[PDB]
């Protein structure tokens, strides 16, 4: 009994600065490309450091009446002031927010799924509606 | 002589599908969220099937006067229509356009590489300048 979803937490994003906050919206036209937009640290800010950061953001769409879970796609967030000269006194810092497109042409959910480089995996979702 | 570079091809994005389009501004402030969009397909649209589609965009960023490039991160589109029913036939897609946001406190050069699944690798670049 060793399961990933024992150690893939969710929370009130209000609260817990990292759960991913899904935007998109409610209701889409089939095949009308869709904006989504996620964010770790949406109202409560999560640190950008080369020691403690948001690795990625990945998202899953759950089409209604079938069997399994599909990766719209995995963001990777890859800088974080790491140098030669020492850690944080780098040039760039990729923060954890993303906009990805899609086209749908079902109904379904999406599942967002977030990794801390020391807090491990938080996961939320979003039900989203496909009509002509 | 095997090079990765004699295979990373650049165009004007206006005459080839395949370049990635970088849409960042030309000047930001110090540490303030810059937002980047990088799409492929910007002028002339590039297929989404399950047989030829772009798998990814990734930026990097080089700091003037630094060696080296910083992996700003990668950004996987993992859908493209994939079904248990046959190819095409699914019910979501991910199109090759992503919005990443970053924290810079030194000029340099966005450059952007994407990789399609059978025409290879492409790139573009634009400089940013940083202030206070
Ligand atoms: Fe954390
Ligand atoms: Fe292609």
């Amino acid at each position: 009994h060793m399961k990933l979803s024992d150690f893939i937490k969710t929370e009130d994003f209000k609260k817990e600065k990292h759960v991913p906050v899904i935007e998109a919206p409610e209701k889409v036209k089939k095949d009308e490309k869709v904006q989504i937009v996620v964010t770790v640290g949406k109202e409560i800010p999560h640190p950008n450091t080369t020691e403690h950061h948001i690795r990625w953001i990945k998202v899953f769409f759950q089409p209604d009446g079938d069997p399994y879970v599909y990766e719209v796609g995995r963001y990777e967030f890859n800088a974080h002031g790491e140098s030669v000269q020492g850690p944080n006194i780098g040039a760039v810092y990729t923060e954890p927010t993303v906009t990805t497109v899609v086209k749908l042409n079902r109904s379904g959910t999406i599942i967002a799924l977030s990794y801390c480089n020391i807090h491990g995996l938080w996961e939320s979702s979003q039900k989203i509606t496909v009509e002509e």
